[PDB]
């Protein structure tokens, strides 16, 4: 068995010459040469087995990247496991080889309005998918944005998706939530268990905020401190947005706070096209029922240039103990099996 910085990375004879890429969730991704199809791919080891939220995020991605198929997501090509279950202990996804993501793009690399342009156009052609499919990918943010050297993108990290499910959305205020704390809207910290596409609408918006400027938007250090990032930006909600909330917590929370001013985002971003700026606003709406949609982002004038519905597929249907999800993990990864 072949072994990359200390650990086995088993992966049999079909992939050879290993060199490590970084770290994954459970375990490394290292890149490999694929001796059937002559590339290099992208392996990453998993380790899932003795917990429940392991077996969880590692099922729902391997089920969701199964079922889905578009050009900005990123495929599942292969997936390496032991014959039976009693010897399956890791289980490796072969993927795409992808040079860069957008994190490491973005600490290294000034971008032109061009690329902006560009990557946010094939984002927001991604997400119309996962979103046809009734699916929310609840963590999208530049290191989930994979890019190869002719910056193609494709949307990685399916392992914090859920359907949609709009009607029981609401919880009280100051409610725990999972997904990364720079790219979470609002309404998490105030009424939303994240359950609607407008979550994701809000990451995007903060991810394009981010290639403006090469710096994160809302740097928060902490559950609250994300809250003030965002009010510092936006300003006080108005009256009817604040309406809306109707828990108490959340409302005499916002009611307590002295009057913040909107910072304009042409004082923010004074090299940025109008255009982008003009989407972002939308994007960055307090309000999630105001916030624009997926496929009225793809409309709008920034990305003209590129806009065309009838090549902006849609997902052919709406998506639907820990030795249990270790059987349905052997299940979900038998196709890849020889015979
Ligand atoms: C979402 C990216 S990752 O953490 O799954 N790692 C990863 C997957 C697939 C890749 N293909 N080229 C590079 C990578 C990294």
């Amino acid at each position: 068995p072949e072994m990359v910085r200390g650990q086995v990375f088993d992966v049999g004879p079909r992939y050879t010459n290993l060199s490590y890429i970084g770290e994954g969730a459970y375990g490394m991704v290292c890149s490999a040469y694929d001796n059937v199809n002559k590339v290099r791919v992208a392996i990453k080891k998993i380790s899932p087995f003795e917990h429940q939220t392991y077996c969880q995020r590692t099922l729902r991605e391997i089920k969701i990247l199964l079922r889905f198929r578009h050009e900005n997501i990123i495929g599942i090509n292969d997936i390496i496991r032991a014959p039976t279950i009693e010897q399956m202990k890791d289980v490796y996804i072969v993927q795409d080889l992808m040079e860069t993501d957008l994190y490491k793009l973005l600490k290294t690399q000034h971008l032109s309005n061009d690329h902006i342009c560009y990557f946010l156009y094939q984002i927001l052609r991604g997400l119309k998918y996962i979103h046809s499919a009734n699916v929310l990918h609840r963590d999208l943010k530049p290191s989930n944005l994979l890019l190869n050297t002719t910056c193609d993108l494709k949307i990685c990290d399916f392992g914090l998706a859920r359907v949609a499910d709009p009607d029981h959305d609401h919880t009280g205020f100051l409610t725990e939530y999972v997904a990364t704390r720079w790219y979470r809207a609002p309404e998490i910290m105030l009424n939303s268990k994240g359950y609607t596409k407008s979550i994701d609408i809000w990451s995007v918006g903060c991810i394009l905020a981010e290639m403006l400027s090469n710096r994160p938007i809302f740097p928060g250090k902490h559950y609250l401190d994300q809250l003030n990032h965002i009010l510092g930006i936006l300003g006080s909600p108005s009256q009817e947005d604040l309406n809306c909330i109707i828990n108490l917590k959340a409302r005499n929370y916002l009611l307590s706070l002295p009057h913040k001013n909107k910072v304009p985002w042409n004082r923010l971003f004074p090299n940025a096209d109008s255009k982008a700026l003009d989407l972002l606003d939308k994007m960055l709406t307090f309000n999630p029922h105001k916030r624009i949609e997926v496929e009225q982002a793809l409309a709008h004038p920034y990305l003209e240039q590129y806009y065309d519905p009838s090549d902006e597929p849609i997902a052919e249907a709406p998506f639907k103990p820990k030795e249990k999800l270790k059987e349905l993990i052997f299940e979900e990864t038998a196709r890849f099996q020889p015979g």
